Protein backbone atom coordinates (compact mmCIF):
# COMPACT_ATOMS: atom_id res chain seq x y z
CA UNK A 1 0.00 0.00 0.00
CA UNK A 2 3.14 2.13 -0.01
CA UNK A 3 2.72 3.23 -3.62
CA UNK A 4 -0.71 4.39 -2.54
CA UNK A 5 0.77 6.21 0.45
CA UNK A 6 3.22 8.12 -1.71
CA UNK A 7 0.36 8.75 -4.13
CA UNK A 8 -1.50 10.58 -1.38
CA UNK A 9 1.45 12.88 -0.73
CA UNK A 10 1.62 13.40 -4.50
CA UNK A 11 -2.02 14.48 -4.66
CA UNK A 12 -1.70 16.61 -1.54
CA UNK A 13 1.13 18.49 -3.27
CA UNK A 14 -0.89 18.73 -6.54
CA UNK A 15 -3.78 19.97 -4.41
CA UNK A 16 -1.97 22.85 -2.64
CA UNK A 17 -1.41 24.20 -6.16
CA UNK A 18 -2.68 27.77 -6.44
CA UNK A 19 -3.50 28.09 -2.74
CA UNK A 20 -1.43 29.75 0.05
CA UNK A 21 0.82 27.24 1.77
CA UNK A 22 -0.63 25.64 4.86
CA UNK A 23 1.79 23.78 7.09
CA UNK A 24 -0.75 22.58 9.63
CA UNK A 25 -2.56 20.91 6.70
CA UNK A 26 0.53 19.20 5.37
CA UNK A 27 1.48 18.23 8.89
CA UNK A 28 -1.85 16.39 9.22
CA UNK A 29 -1.66 14.63 5.83
CA UNK A 30 1.80 13.35 6.77
CA UNK A 31 0.68 12.46 10.25
CA UNK A 32 -1.96 10.38 8.56
CA UNK A 33 0.10 8.77 5.87
CA UNK A 34 3.23 7.98 7.87
CA UNK A 35 1.26 7.37 11.07
CA UNK A 36 3.38 9.42 13.51
CA UNK A 37 3.63 12.83 15.14
CA UNK A 38 4.83 15.41 12.67
CA UNK A 39 6.73 18.64 13.42
CA UNK A 40 7.90 21.19 10.88
CA UNK A 41 10.72 23.45 12.10
CA UNK A 42 12.39 26.28 10.09
CA UNK A 43 16.09 26.97 9.35
CA UNK A 44 15.97 29.51 12.18
CA UNK A 45 14.26 26.75 14.24
CA UNK A 46 10.77 28.34 14.40
CA UNK A 47 7.79 25.96 14.57
CA UNK A 48 5.99 26.18 11.23
CA UNK A 49 3.31 23.50 11.62
CA UNK A 50 2.67 20.24 13.45
CA UNK A 51 0.19 17.41 13.92
CA UNK A 52 -0.15 14.81 16.64
CA UNK A 53 -1.75 11.37 16.68
CA UNK A 54 -0.04 9.91 19.77
CA UNK A 55 0.73 11.62 23.03
CA UNK A 56 4.37 11.40 24.12
CA UNK A 57 5.61 12.52 27.57
CA UNK A 58 8.35 14.98 26.55
CA UNK A 59 9.00 18.19 28.50
CA UNK A 60 11.48 19.70 26.07
CA UNK A 61 9.02 19.10 23.24
CA UNK A 62 5.87 20.40 24.96
CA UNK A 63 7.88 23.45 26.00
CA UNK A 64 9.07 23.99 22.42
CA UNK A 65 5.47 23.77 21.19
CA UNK A 66 4.35 26.27 23.79
CA UNK A 67 7.24 28.51 22.70
CA UNK A 68 6.31 27.85 19.07
CA UNK A 69 10.12 27.85 18.80
CA UNK A 70 13.39 26.11 19.82
CA UNK A 71 16.15 27.59 21.95
CA UNK A 72 19.18 28.64 19.86
CA UNK A 73 20.95 25.73 21.51
CA UNK A 74 18.71 23.10 19.92
CA UNK A 75 18.07 25.11 16.78
CA UNK A 76 21.81 24.98 16.02
CA UNK A 77 22.15 21.40 17.24
CA UNK A 78 19.33 20.45 14.90
CA UNK A 79 20.74 22.33 11.90
CA UNK A 80 23.98 20.45 12.42
CA UNK A 81 22.26 17.10 11.74
CA UNK A 82 23.50 16.56 8.18
CA UNK A 83 21.25 13.70 7.06
CA UNK A 84 18.25 11.59 8.12
CA UNK A 85 18.69 10.07 11.56
CA UNK A 86 16.15 7.59 12.71
CA UNK A 87 14.74 5.83 15.80
CA UNK A 88 16.54 7.97 18.39
CA UNK A 89 15.43 7.26 21.94
CA UNK A 90 17.03 8.31 25.21
CA UNK A 91 19.28 5.18 25.01
CA UNK A 92 20.71 6.04 21.58
CA UNK A 93 24.52 6.03 21.55
CA UNK A 94 25.50 8.42 18.74
CA UNK A 95 27.04 11.77 17.73
CA UNK A 96 24.38 14.30 16.59
CA UNK A 97 23.38 15.83 19.97
CA UNK A 98 25.54 16.57 23.01
CA UNK A 99 24.59 14.98 26.36
CA UNK A 100 22.66 17.96 27.77
CA UNK A 101 20.31 18.07 24.77
CA UNK A 102 19.36 14.37 24.95
CA UNK A 103 16.29 15.46 26.99
CA UNK A 104 14.86 15.72 23.48
CA UNK A 105 14.51 11.92 23.35
CA UNK A 106 13.22 11.77 26.92
CA UNK A 107 10.55 9.32 25.69
CA UNK A 108 9.57 7.38 22.56
CA UNK A 109 11.26 7.10 19.15
CA UNK A 110 12.29 10.16 17.18
CA UNK A 111 13.42 10.57 13.57
CA UNK A 112 15.04 13.66 12.17
CA UNK A 113 14.88 14.46 8.52
CA UNK A 114 16.55 17.59 7.22
CA UNK A 115 14.47 19.64 4.81
CA UNK A 116 16.62 20.45 1.86
CA UNK A 117 15.53 22.35 -1.21
CA UNK A 118 16.78 24.92 -3.67
CA UNK A 119 20.26 24.08 -2.46
CA UNK A 120 19.57 25.20 1.10
CA UNK A 121 19.05 23.52 4.40
CA UNK A 122 15.51 24.89 4.72
CA UNK A 123 14.62 23.37 8.06
CA UNK A 124 13.98 20.04 9.70
CA UNK A 125 11.18 17.53 9.84
CA UNK A 126 10.69 15.79 13.18
CA UNK A 127 8.71 12.55 13.52
CA UNK A 128 7.90 10.85 16.80
CA UNK A 129 6.25 7.61 17.88
CA UNK A 130 5.48 6.05 21.24
CA UNK A 131 7.23 2.79 20.39
CA UNK A 132 6.82 1.61 16.77
CA UNK A 133 10.06 1.39 14.77
CA UNK A 134 10.59 3.54 11.69
CA UNK A 135 11.20 0.98 9.03
CA UNK A 136 12.46 1.80 5.55
CA UNK A 137 9.05 2.49 4.01
CA UNK A 138 8.40 5.01 6.76
CA UNK A 139 11.70 6.70 5.97
CA UNK A 140 10.83 6.75 2.27
CA UNK A 141 7.57 8.49 3.05
CA UNK A 142 9.18 10.79 5.61
CA UNK A 143 11.87 11.74 3.14
CA UNK A 144 9.47 12.30 0.27
CA UNK A 145 7.45 14.27 2.80
CA UNK A 146 10.30 16.53 3.80
CA UNK A 147 11.14 16.94 0.09
CA UNK A 148 7.62 18.17 -0.54
CA UNK A 149 7.47 20.52 2.40
CA UNK A 150 10.77 21.82 1.02
CA UNK A 151 9.10 22.77 -2.24
CA UNK A 152 6.47 24.61 -0.33
CA UNK A 153 8.79 26.74 1.81
CA UNK A 154 10.21 27.60 -1.57
CA UNK A 155 6.92 28.40 -3.28
CA UNK A 156 5.93 30.33 -0.18
CA UNK A 157 8.97 32.60 -0.10
CA UNK A 158 9.15 32.84 -3.89
CA UNK A 159 5.55 34.08 -4.06
CA UNK A 160 6.54 36.55 -1.33
CA UNK A 161 9.38 38.26 -3.14
CA UNK A 162 7.48 38.31 -6.45
CA UNK A 163 4.82 40.43 -4.78
CA UNK A 164 7.13 42.70 -2.90
CA UNK A 165 9.25 43.39 -5.94
CA UNK A 166 6.38 43.56 -8.49
CA UNK A 167 4.53 46.18 -6.50
CA UNK A 168 7.67 48.23 -5.94
CA UNK A 169 8.50 47.89 -9.63
CA UNK A 170 5.14 49.16 -10.75
CA UNK A 171 5.37 52.17 -8.43
CA UNK A 172 8.69 53.06 -9.89
CA UNK A 173 7.57 52.52 -13.43
CA UNK A 174 4.66 54.84 -12.72
CA UNK A 175 6.78 57.44 -10.93
CA UNK A 176 9.14 57.41 -13.91
CA UNK A 177 6.42 58.75 -16.16
CA UNK A 178 5.82 61.82 -14.05
CA UNK A 179 6.87 65.22 -15.17
CA UNK A 180 8.91 67.20 -12.70
CA UNK A 181 5.85 69.30 -11.82
CA UNK A 182 3.58 66.29 -11.73
CA UNK A 183 5.86 64.56 -9.25
CA UNK A 184 6.38 67.83 -7.49
CA UNK A 185 2.62 67.87 -7.06
CA UNK A 186 2.20 64.29 -5.87
CA UNK A 187 4.88 64.94 -3.27
CA UNK A 188 3.12 68.01 -1.87
CA UNK A 189 -0.16 66.11 -1.84
CA UNK A 190 1.01 63.28 0.29
CA UNK A 191 3.08 65.63 2.42
CA UNK A 192 -0.35 67.24 2.99
CA UNK A 193 -2.30 64.00 3.37
CA UNK A 194 -2.62 62.21 6.69
CA UNK A 195 -1.41 58.72 5.68
CA UNK A 196 -3.21 56.08 3.57
CA UNK A 197 -6.35 58.18 3.03
CA UNK A 198 -7.97 61.59 3.28
CA UNK A 199 -9.24 64.34 1.04
CA UNK A 200 -8.11 67.78 -0.09
CA UNK A 201 -9.16 70.67 -2.29
CA UNK A 202 -7.16 70.28 -5.48
CA UNK A 203 -7.67 73.94 -6.41
CA UNK A 204 -6.39 75.05 -2.96
CA UNK A 205 -3.09 73.19 -3.10
CA UNK A 206 -2.73 74.66 -6.58
CA UNK A 207 -2.49 78.18 -5.13
CA UNK A 208 -0.72 77.20 -1.98
CA UNK A 209 2.01 75.41 -3.97
CA UNK A 210 2.37 77.11 -7.37
CA UNK A 211 1.23 74.27 -9.63
CA UNK A 212 -1.85 74.37 -11.94
CA UNK A 213 -4.76 72.34 -10.64
CA UNK A 214 -4.90 70.89 -14.15
CA UNK A 215 -1.58 69.20 -13.64
CA UNK A 216 -2.11 68.20 -10.02
CA UNK A 217 -5.20 66.30 -11.28
CA UNK A 218 -3.36 64.98 -14.29
CA UNK A 219 -0.66 63.62 -11.96
CA UNK A 220 -3.31 61.93 -9.81
CA UNK A 221 -4.77 60.46 -12.98
CA UNK A 222 -1.49 58.85 -13.93
CA UNK A 223 -1.07 57.24 -10.49
CA UNK A 224 -4.68 56.01 -10.67
CA UNK A 225 -4.31 54.56 -14.19
CA UNK A 226 -1.29 52.58 -12.97
CA UNK A 227 -3.45 51.40 -10.11
CA UNK A 228 -1.47 52.84 -7.26
CA UNK A 229 -4.26 55.11 -6.03
CA UNK A 230 -7.97 55.36 -6.10
CA UNK A 231 -9.49 58.79 -6.53
CA UNK A 232 -13.04 60.06 -6.46
CA UNK A 233 -14.13 63.72 -6.42
CA UNK A 234 -17.05 65.26 -4.53
CA UNK A 235 -18.25 67.88 -7.05
CA UNK A 236 -15.12 69.70 -5.83
CA UNK A 237 -15.22 71.60 -2.55
CA UNK A 238 -13.31 68.33 -2.12
CA UNK A 239 -11.46 65.54 -3.85
CA UNK A 240 -10.65 62.28 -2.06
CA UNK A 241 -7.92 59.63 -2.36
CA UNK A 242 -6.84 56.26 -1.02
CA UNK A 243 -3.60 54.45 -1.83
CA UNK A 244 -3.91 50.85 -2.99
CA UNK A 245 -0.17 50.10 -3.04
CA UNK A 246 1.47 49.62 0.36
CA UNK A 247 4.94 50.17 -1.02
CA UNK A 248 4.00 53.43 -2.71
CA UNK A 249 4.09 55.79 0.23
CA UNK A 250 7.44 54.39 1.39
CA UNK A 251 8.99 54.63 -2.09
CA UNK A 252 7.84 58.21 -2.28
CA UNK A 253 9.73 58.88 0.99
CA UNK A 254 12.91 57.76 -0.68
CA UNK A 255 13.04 60.96 -2.75
CA UNK B 1 17.61 -1.07 -2.14
CA UNK B 2 14.51 0.97 -3.09
CA UNK B 3 15.14 3.58 -0.42
CA UNK B 4 18.56 4.05 -1.96
CA UNK B 5 17.02 4.31 -5.39
CA UNK B 6 14.74 7.11 -4.20
CA UNK B 7 17.67 8.71 -2.51
CA UNK B 8 19.46 8.92 -5.85
CA UNK B 9 16.53 10.80 -7.36
CA UNK B 10 16.58 12.96 -4.26
CA UNK B 11 20.21 13.97 -4.69
CA UNK B 12 19.78 14.33 -8.44
CA UNK B 13 17.12 16.88 -7.73
CA UNK B 14 19.21 18.56 -5.02
CA UNK B 15 22.09 18.53 -7.53
CA UNK B 16 20.21 20.36 -10.34
CA UNK B 17 19.83 23.22 -7.85
CA UNK B 18 21.39 26.36 -9.33
CA UNK B 19 22.13 24.84 -12.71
CA UNK B 20 20.18 25.23 -16.00
CA UNK B 21 17.62 22.42 -16.34
CA UNK B 22 18.88 19.55 -18.41
CA UNK B 23 16.39 16.91 -19.39
CA UNK B 24 18.75 14.54 -21.17
CA UNK B 25 20.64 14.27 -17.87
CA UNK B 26 17.57 13.59 -15.79
CA UNK B 27 16.51 11.14 -18.42
CA UNK B 28 19.78 9.28 -17.92
CA UNK B 29 19.63 9.25 -14.12
CA UNK B 30 16.10 7.77 -14.28
CA UNK B 31 17.09 5.38 -17.05
CA UNK B 32 19.75 4.19 -14.61
CA UNK B 33 17.68 4.02 -11.46
CA UNK B 34 14.46 2.64 -12.92
CA UNK B 35 16.36 0.46 -15.41
CA UNK B 36 14.18 1.45 -18.42
CA UNK B 37 14.04 3.74 -21.46
CA UNK B 38 12.82 7.15 -20.46
CA UNK B 39 11.20 9.87 -22.57
CA UNK B 40 10.03 13.26 -21.46
CA UNK B 41 7.36 14.83 -23.56
CA UNK B 42 5.75 18.29 -23.01
CA UNK B 43 2.05 19.36 -22.65
CA UNK B 44 2.17 20.33 -26.32
CA UNK B 45 3.78 16.88 -26.80
CA UNK B 46 7.24 18.12 -27.80
CA UNK B 47 10.17 15.85 -26.92
CA UNK B 48 12.11 17.46 -24.08
CA UNK B 49 14.76 14.86 -23.27
CA UNK B 50 15.24 11.13 -23.32
CA UNK B 51 17.60 8.27 -22.57
CA UNK B 52 17.82 4.70 -23.79
CA UNK B 53 19.28 1.54 -22.20
CA UNK B 54 17.51 -1.05 -24.27
CA UNK B 55 16.66 -1.13 -27.93
CA UNK B 56 13.02 -1.66 -28.77
CA UNK B 57 11.64 -2.18 -32.30
CA UNK B 58 9.02 0.57 -32.37
CA UNK B 59 8.46 2.52 -35.60
CA UNK B 60 6.02 4.99 -34.13
CA UNK B 61 8.50 5.90 -31.44
CA UNK B 62 11.61 6.00 -33.60
CA UNK B 63 9.54 8.30 -35.81
CA UNK B 64 8.62 10.44 -32.82
CA UNK B 65 12.25 10.70 -31.85
CA UNK B 66 13.32 11.69 -35.31
CA UNK B 67 10.56 14.32 -35.34
CA UNK B 68 11.57 15.36 -31.81
CA UNK B 69 7.72 15.59 -31.54
CA UNK B 70 4.44 13.64 -31.55
CA UNK B 71 1.61 14.14 -34.08
CA UNK B 72 -1.31 16.10 -32.61
CA UNK B 73 -3.16 12.85 -32.81
CA UNK B 74 -1.06 11.17 -30.13
CA UNK B 75 -0.19 14.32 -28.28
CA UNK B 76 -3.90 14.68 -27.55
CA UNK B 77 -4.47 11.04 -26.80
CA UNK B 78 -1.49 11.15 -24.52
CA UNK B 79 -2.75 14.22 -22.64
CA UNK B 80 -6.02 12.44 -22.11
CA UNK B 81 -4.43 9.71 -20.03
CA UNK B 82 -5.49 10.99 -16.63
CA UNK B 83 -3.25 8.89 -14.39
CA UNK B 84 -0.36 6.42 -14.37
CA UNK B 85 -0.99 3.56 -16.81
CA UNK B 86 1.47 0.66 -16.65
CA UNK B 87 2.75 -2.37 -18.60
CA UNK B 88 0.88 -1.66 -21.83
CA UNK B 89 1.95 -3.87 -24.67
CA UNK B 90 0.31 -4.56 -28.04
CA UNK B 91 -2.07 -7.05 -26.44
CA UNK B 92 -3.38 -4.75 -23.70
CA UNK B 93 -7.17 -4.43 -23.67
CA UNK B 94 -8.09 -1.09 -22.10
CA UNK B 95 -9.45 2.42 -22.75
CA UNK B 96 -6.57 4.97 -23.00
CA UNK B 97 -5.73 4.83 -26.73
CA UNK B 98 -7.98 4.21 -29.72
CA UNK B 99 -6.94 1.20 -31.71
CA UNK B 100 -5.34 3.26 -34.56
CA UNK B 101 -2.77 4.48 -32.05
CA UNK B 102 -2.04 1.01 -30.75
CA UNK B 103 1.07 1.09 -32.96
CA UNK B 104 2.52 2.86 -29.95
CA UNK B 105 2.85 -0.46 -28.14
CA UNK B 106 4.14 -2.24 -31.18
CA UNK B 107 6.74 -3.94 -29.02
CA UNK B 108 7.77 -4.27 -25.37
CA UNK B 109 6.19 -2.89 -22.18
CA UNK B 110 5.21 0.78 -21.95
CA UNK B 111 4.28 2.75 -18.91
CA UNK B 112 2.82 6.24 -18.90
CA UNK B 113 3.07 8.70 -16.06
CA UNK B 114 1.48 12.08 -16.42
CA UNK B 115 3.73 14.88 -15.26
CA UNK B 116 1.68 17.15 -13.01
CA UNK B 117 2.88 20.15 -11.13
CA UNK B 118 1.80 23.64 -10.11
CA UNK B 119 -1.77 22.49 -10.77
CA UNK B 120 -1.22 21.75 -14.43
CA UNK B 121 -0.68 18.69 -16.56
CA UNK B 122 2.79 19.65 -17.58
CA UNK B 123 3.60 16.77 -19.84
CA UNK B 124 4.02 13.04 -19.89
CA UNK B 125 6.78 10.68 -18.83
CA UNK B 126 7.05 7.51 -20.91
CA UNK B 127 9.08 4.49 -19.90
CA UNK B 128 9.65 1.35 -21.94
CA UNK B 129 11.26 -2.03 -21.47
CA UNK B 130 11.81 -4.97 -23.73
CA UNK B 131 10.12 -7.48 -21.38
CA UNK B 132 10.56 -6.88 -17.66
CA UNK B 133 7.38 -5.97 -15.79
CA UNK B 134 6.95 -2.65 -14.00
CA UNK B 135 6.42 -3.56 -10.35
CA UNK B 136 5.18 -1.05 -7.74
CA UNK B 137 8.65 -0.07 -6.63
CA UNK B 138 9.37 0.94 -10.25
CA UNK B 139 6.15 2.97 -10.35
CA UNK B 140 7.05 4.71 -7.10
CA UNK B 141 10.36 5.75 -8.60
CA UNK B 142 8.83 6.57 -11.95
CA UNK B 143 6.23 8.71 -10.23
CA UNK B 144 8.75 10.44 -7.90
CA UNK B 145 10.75 10.92 -11.05
CA UNK B 146 7.91 12.55 -12.99
CA UNK B 147 7.26 14.71 -9.94
CA UNK B 148 10.83 15.97 -9.97
CA UNK B 149 10.89 16.61 -13.71
CA UNK B 150 7.71 18.56 -12.90
CA UNK B 151 9.24 21.31 -10.83
CA UNK B 152 11.95 21.60 -13.38
CA UNK B 153 9.72 22.06 -16.43
CA UNK B 154 8.14 24.73 -14.32
CA UNK B 155 11.46 26.38 -13.35
CA UNK B 156 12.64 26.22 -16.95
CA UNK B 157 9.55 27.77 -18.48
CA UNK B 158 9.31 30.30 -15.65
CA UNK B 159 12.88 31.53 -16.12
CA UNK B 160 12.08 31.65 -19.86
CA UNK B 161 9.22 34.11 -19.63
CA UNK B 162 10.96 36.18 -16.94
CA UNK B 163 13.74 36.92 -19.42
CA UNK B 164 11.57 37.39 -22.44
CA UNK B 165 9.36 39.86 -20.55
CA UNK B 166 12.00 41.69 -18.56
CA UNK B 167 14.00 42.45 -21.73
CA UNK B 168 10.89 43.64 -23.53
CA UNK B 169 9.91 45.67 -20.48
CA UNK B 170 13.17 47.50 -20.19
CA UNK B 171 13.16 48.28 -23.95
CA UNK B 172 9.82 49.89 -23.54
CA UNK B 173 10.74 51.76 -20.46
CA UNK B 174 13.75 53.14 -22.23
CA UNK B 175 11.78 54.00 -25.36
CA UNK B 176 9.35 55.72 -23.08
CA UNK B 177 12.09 58.20 -22.09
CA UNK B 178 12.69 59.45 -25.62
CA UNK B 179 11.68 62.64 -27.36
CA UNK B 180 9.80 62.60 -30.67
CA UNK B 181 13.01 63.67 -32.39
CA UNK B 182 15.11 61.23 -30.40
CA UNK B 183 12.90 58.33 -31.30
CA UNK B 184 12.65 59.51 -34.88
CA UNK B 185 16.40 59.32 -34.95
CA UNK B 186 16.67 55.85 -33.44
CA UNK B 187 14.26 54.63 -36.03
CA UNK B 188 16.17 55.96 -39.03
CA UNK B 189 19.41 54.64 -37.49
CA UNK B 190 18.22 51.08 -37.32
CA UNK B 191 16.42 51.44 -40.66
CA UNK B 192 19.94 52.30 -41.90
CA UNK B 193 21.79 49.67 -39.88
CA UNK B 194 22.07 46.11 -41.16
CA UNK B 195 20.84 44.07 -38.25
CA UNK B 196 22.32 43.68 -34.78
CA UNK B 197 25.63 45.47 -35.49
CA UNK B 198 27.52 47.87 -37.80
CA UNK B 199 28.55 51.51 -37.86
CA UNK B 200 27.61 54.81 -39.43
CA UNK B 201 28.60 58.47 -39.44
CA UNK B 202 26.34 60.27 -36.97
CA UNK B 203 26.98 63.62 -38.64
CA UNK B 204 25.94 62.16 -42.01
CA UNK B 205 22.51 60.86 -40.93
CA UNK B 206 22.00 64.26 -39.34
CA UNK B 207 21.98 65.96 -42.74
CA UNK B 208 20.40 63.01 -44.51
CA UNK B 209 17.48 63.05 -42.10
CA UNK B 210 17.11 66.58 -40.71
CA UNK B 211 17.91 66.06 -37.05
CA UNK B 212 20.90 67.56 -35.24
CA UNK B 213 23.90 65.19 -34.56
CA UNK B 214 23.61 66.41 -31.00
CA UNK B 215 20.34 64.69 -30.49
CA UNK B 216 21.00 61.65 -32.59
CA UNK B 217 23.95 61.14 -30.21
CA UNK B 218 21.93 61.87 -27.11
CA UNK B 219 19.30 59.38 -28.27
CA UNK B 220 21.97 56.68 -28.55
CA UNK B 221 23.23 57.70 -25.08
CA UNK B 222 19.74 57.11 -23.66
CA UNK B 223 19.51 53.67 -25.17
CA UNK B 224 22.99 52.77 -23.92
CA UNK B 225 22.29 54.14 -20.46
CA UNK B 226 19.41 51.71 -20.23
CA UNK B 227 21.66 48.90 -21.37
CA UNK B 228 19.85 48.31 -24.66
CA UNK B 229 22.81 49.05 -26.91
CA UNK B 230 26.54 49.37 -26.73
CA UNK B 231 28.17 52.28 -28.48
CA UNK B 232 31.81 53.23 -29.15
CA UNK B 233 33.03 55.99 -31.50
CA UNK B 234 36.16 55.89 -33.68
CA UNK B 235 37.24 59.53 -33.49
CA UNK B 236 34.26 60.19 -35.79
CA UNK B 237 34.60 59.40 -39.50
CA UNK B 238 32.67 56.63 -37.79
CA UNK B 239 30.60 55.62 -34.80
CA UNK B 240 29.79 51.97 -34.05
CA UNK B 241 26.86 50.22 -32.34
CA UNK B 242 25.78 46.79 -31.14
CA UNK B 243 22.39 45.92 -29.72
CA UNK B 244 22.54 44.04 -26.42
CA UNK B 245 18.77 43.40 -26.17
CA UNK B 246 17.30 40.74 -28.48
CA UNK B 247 13.80 42.06 -28.00
CA UNK B 248 14.68 45.66 -28.83
CA UNK B 249 14.90 45.39 -32.60
CA UNK B 250 11.54 43.58 -32.74
CA UNK B 251 9.75 46.07 -30.47
CA UNK B 252 11.12 48.88 -32.57
CA UNK B 253 9.46 47.25 -35.58
CA UNK B 254 6.14 47.45 -33.87
CA UNK B 255 6.07 51.21 -34.30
Amino acid sequence: ALLQKTRIINSMLQAAAGKPVNFKEMAETLRDVIDSNIFVVSRRGKLLGYSINQQIENDRMKKMLEDRQFPEEYTKNLFNVPETSSNLDINSEYTAFPVENRDLFQAGLTTIVPIIGGGERLGTLILSRLQDQFNDDDLILAEYGATVVGMEILREKAEEIEEEARSKAVVQMAISSLSYSELEAIEHIFEELDGNEGLLVASKIADRVGITRSVIVNALRKLESAGVIESRSLGMKGTYIKVLNNKFLIELENL
